[PDB]
């Protein structure tokens, strides 16, 4: 009941208690374990008090007053604004407690070790996609700090009847267009297609090239969303070249210093935030593997490997595999000498055992999910690789939700 976890580079052994606060399903069951799909699976005043109790007493239990006058009378508060108005109101201690505490449950996430350093924006009296905008403006301005970037979140109003939503439609507030070829072919990011699609019917004109900064879709209370463009000095973007290969600018490439992910749910006492857009720093894989290689984005391994002339012939060369370690430290070098924050797959996994540590001690476990922590290249020669891990969800949580073009009841 009370597991153990074990490291086989290190023969360390942690056991994990928390798992027991455990509340929401993970997918697996007994006879079959779902830890590879990757999104597995109105609400009423009778189920929120329960989530609502919750959330409060571990708040309270945090600040060390368990129990206190304060609790108490925070509990019977609540319950009698879940009377009159069937739902509540975080105060802004809560708020901040709550978002840290998504982000410390977020068990595909590797940087959690900077939890508890998390600045949280309360946009929660915005009330139009104009309000919504300038609060993301101030939110990119301050969490990139001059490349010096720093953790921040920003809170939109939350969830009530369900047809008055908050919803960023962007999946990351800083992203670059997509637009396919008349031969079918797709410059720029080919993720974004459909998306650069619908922000061209709400009329943007397309400066049909490679990074282009898509703009904000932003809707506000549920209306039709309207688009805006993040003032371009407030994008930094990071040019990549390489210490050695000085044909490595003629590839032209580039990237954004902030990752901010506008699209997932926060959840708070069973409070649901439709749009709380959160962002960090890179881990140098995500641009130099994912973004740069996988077949369906970037996908430069073709020419990285011409350049610096491989054996292109045989699978079993392993062209690929050497310049896809270029590519990494060129990214690294680009944003390192530019002093624009990043982290190295080998620094950030050491960062998060570390990190698996003291949660073990101080908490008594640490939600993880191995197939989402050990990094898209060099796996084993990450320490992440050889740490068995638990994954369970804990609440408050960020969760996924579906694209708002999907749902939304439009005129
Ligand atoms: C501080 C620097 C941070 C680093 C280095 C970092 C690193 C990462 C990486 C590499 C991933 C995998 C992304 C992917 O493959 O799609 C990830 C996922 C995730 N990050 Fe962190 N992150 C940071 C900050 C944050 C913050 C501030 C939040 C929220 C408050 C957050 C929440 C999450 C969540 C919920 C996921 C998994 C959900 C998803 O991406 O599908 N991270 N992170
Ligand atoms: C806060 C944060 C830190 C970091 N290092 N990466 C991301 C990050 C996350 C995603 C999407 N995750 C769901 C994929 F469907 C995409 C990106 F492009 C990111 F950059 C976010
Ligand atoms: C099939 C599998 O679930 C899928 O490729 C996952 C694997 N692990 C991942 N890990 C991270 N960090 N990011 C991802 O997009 C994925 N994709
Ligand atoms: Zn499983």
């Amino acid at each position: 009941r009370f597991l153990k976890v074990k490291n086989w580079e290190t023969d360390v052994v942690l056991t994990d208690t928390l798992h027991l606060k455990s509340t929401l399903e993970t997918g697996c069951t007994e006879h079959i374990c779902m830890g590879s799909i990757m999104l597995p699976s109105v609400a009423t005043k009778d189920q929120l008090f329960p989530l609502a109790k919750e959330f409060l007493d571990q708040y309270y239990s945090s600040i060390k007053r368990f129990g206190s006058k304060a609790h108490m009378d925070r509990l019977e508060e609540v319950n009698k604004e879940i009377e009159s108005t069937s739902t509540y109101q975080l105060k802004d201690t809560e708020l901040i407690y709550g978002a840290k505490h998504a982000w410390r449950n977020a068990s595909r996430c590797v940087g959690r070790i900077q939890w508890s350093k998390l600045q949280v924006f309360d946009a929660r009296d915005c009330t139009t996609a104009h309000g919504m905008f300038n609060y993301i403006c101030n939110h990119v301005k301050y969490a990139t700090n001059k490349g010096n970037l720093r953790s921040a979140i920003t809170i939109f109003p939350q969830r009530t009847d369900g047809k008055h939503d908050f919803r960023v439609w962007n999946s990351q507030l800083i992203r670059y267009a997509g637009y396919k070829q008349p031969d079918g072919s797709t410059l720029g990011d080919p993720a974004n297609v459909q998306f650069t699609e619908i922000c061209i019917q709400q009329g943007w004109k397309a400066p049909r090239g490679r990074f282009d900064v898509l703009p904000l879709l932003l809707q506000a209370n549920g209306n039709d969303p309207e688009l805006f463009q993040i003032p371009p000095e407030l994008v930094l973007e990071v040019p990549i070249r390489h210490p050695k290969f000085d044909w490595f600018k003629d590839l032209g490439l580039k990237w954004y210093g902030l990752p901010a992910v506008s699209n997932m749910l926060l959840e708070i006492g069973g409070l649901e935030f439709s749009a709380c857009p959160f962002s960090g720093w890179y881990m140098g894989t995500e641009i130099g593997v994912r973004d740069y290689c996988d077949n369906s984005r970037y996908n430069i391994l073709e020419e990285v490997a011409k350049k610096m002339d491989l054996d292109m012939r045989k699978t079993s060369s392993l062209w690929k595999d050497q310049a896809l370690v270029e590519i990494n430290i060129a990214v690294l070098y680009s944003f390192q000498s530019d002093k624009v924050t990043i982290v190295d797959h080998h620094s950030a996994t050491e960062s998060f055992i570390k990190h698996m540590e003291n949660e073990y001690r101080c908490r008594g476990g640490c939600p993880a999910d191995w197939v989402w922590i050990v990094p898209p290249m060099s796996g084993s020669i990450t320490p992440v690789f050889h740490q068995e891990m638990l994954n369970y969800r804990l609440t408050p949580s960020f969760e996924y939700q579906p694209d708002p073009w999907n749902t939304h009841v439009w005129k």
